[PDB]
């Protein structure tokens, strides 16, 4: 008919080795990686504070950057009308922050505080932002019942947002503001303590707590460059279907 290898394309998933097709049988732990698994990975402005003028100022400047977070600024600056301003001295650092000059003012968008805007050294407006949800959770439900497996949520996010959405998916352990290497560190405490591994991540943040895990899945819509190292890619990036392989074990 066709090969394996040909079926599950036709489900949305893409296999590595083969070898996963019986590693999977005996996991007993799911883990998920919170950014773009349980959410998007597409965060959205929820509030800001401070006049018209600094909002321009800051969307002029997140307009170089190609950052996620960045980019939902520029679009909801948008959104109120705002248009984009000539900017000058350009300068980035991934996941900090940014700085330009316009109109002969210096400016600086960063965070370590959620985001803050700066003109001239002087704090004048700031950011909230957060991550949309997605929908199931049936799926959930089953496979806490289901093989009896154990559900993990972590994430480098503060503890006050994983808890809320730990609550609404209704899942009892969960671990918060985890660095890279943190994550690494949780997986281990568990493969020691004679713990089956399964993972769910987008890439960002947490190549290496993949690497470790006994069955790593990648998600497809995040920027697998380079992050192609991954026992299965859900190209589809429809969560059900994998939750739907796991069920039928």
């Amino acid at each position: 008919a066709l090969s394996l290898y040909e079926k599950m394309l036709h489900k949305g998933m893409i296999i590595k080795n083969s070898n996963v097709y019986e590693k999977i049988k005996e996991i007993d732990t799911i883990i998920f990686d919170k950014t773009g698994t349980l959410t998007y990975g597409t965060p959205i402005v929820t509030q800001f504070i401070g006049d018209s003028l600094s909002l321009a100022y800051a969307a002029s400047v997140e307009a170089l950057s190609s950052h996620p977070i960045a980019k939902a600024i520029v679009k909801y600056a948008k959104e109120q009308g705002v248009k984009i301003l000539e900017v000058k001295d350009f300068k980035e650092i991934s996941g900090i922050g940014v700085r330009g000059k316009i109109s002969d003012k210096i400016i600086e968008v960063k965070k370590a505080e959620d985001i803050a805007v700066y003109i001239n050294g002087e704090p004048i407006a700031s950011f909230n932002i957060s991550d949309v949800p997605r929908p199931n959770l049936k799926d959930y439900l089953e496979k806490l019942k289901n093989e009896g497996l154990k559900i993990i949520i972590l994430s480098g996010d503060k503890e006050d947002k994983v808890k809320e959405l730990s609550k609404e998916l209704n899942i009892q352990e969960y671990y918060s503001n985890l660095s890279p290497e943190d994550k690494v560190r949780i997986i281990e405490k568990l493969k020691q303590n004679g713990n089956k591994v399964l993972m769910i991540g987008d890439g960002v943040n947490d190549a290496a707590a993949l690497a470790l895990a006994d069955v790593s899945v990648a998600m497809g819509n995040g920027v697998d460059i380079s992050k192609n190292v991954a026992d299965i890619i859900l190209v589809s990036n429809d969560i059900g279907t994998l939750l739907g392989l796991i069920k039928n074990r």
